[PDB]
């Protein structure tokens, strides 16, 4: 059994900013999410070796998590705050895409997703 290897984290030639948006993603929208007791499952790639998923990443061909959402925040990975809200939403998407509804996962990333919709409701103003 094998995994992908993780999706891009730093890239030197891809032109990046800090913008106060980009800043509110990291401290208010990942921050929330990342302390929640339903976060664990999100917090790095999908292993789908130990998980025994084999048929995991033949469904999911865009894979997404908060690892790798935080890993980009951290190394300022992004040019604007649509491409990490971009994100956020494949992750969530590939969740309900793999599973049924009502499993245990699915309403954990339901969970997630009122929070996040309810942070980036009030996602600021560009400065
Ligand atoms: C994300 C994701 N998308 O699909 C699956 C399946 C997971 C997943 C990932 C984990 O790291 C752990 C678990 C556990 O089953 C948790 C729910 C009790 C599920």
């Amino acid at each position: 059994s094998m995994n992908p290897p993780p999706p891009e984290t730093s890239n030197p030639n891809k032109p990046k900013r800090q913008t106060n948006q980009l800043q509110y993603l990291l401290r208010v929208v990942l921050k929330t999410l990342w302390k929640h007791q339903f976060a664990w499952p999100f917090q790095q790639p999908v292993d789908a070796v130990k998980l025994n998923l084999p048929d995991y990443y033949k469904i999911i061909k865009t894979p997404m998590d908060m690892g790798t959402i935080k890993k980009r925040l951290e190394n300022n990975y992004y040019w604007n705050a649509q491409e990490c809200i971009q994100d956020f939403n494949t992750m969530f998407t590939n969740c309900y895409i793999y599973n049924k509804p009502g499993d245990d996962i699915v309403l954990m990333a339901e969970a997630l997703e009122k929070l996040f919709l309810q942070k980036i409701n009030e996602l600021p103003t560009e400065e």
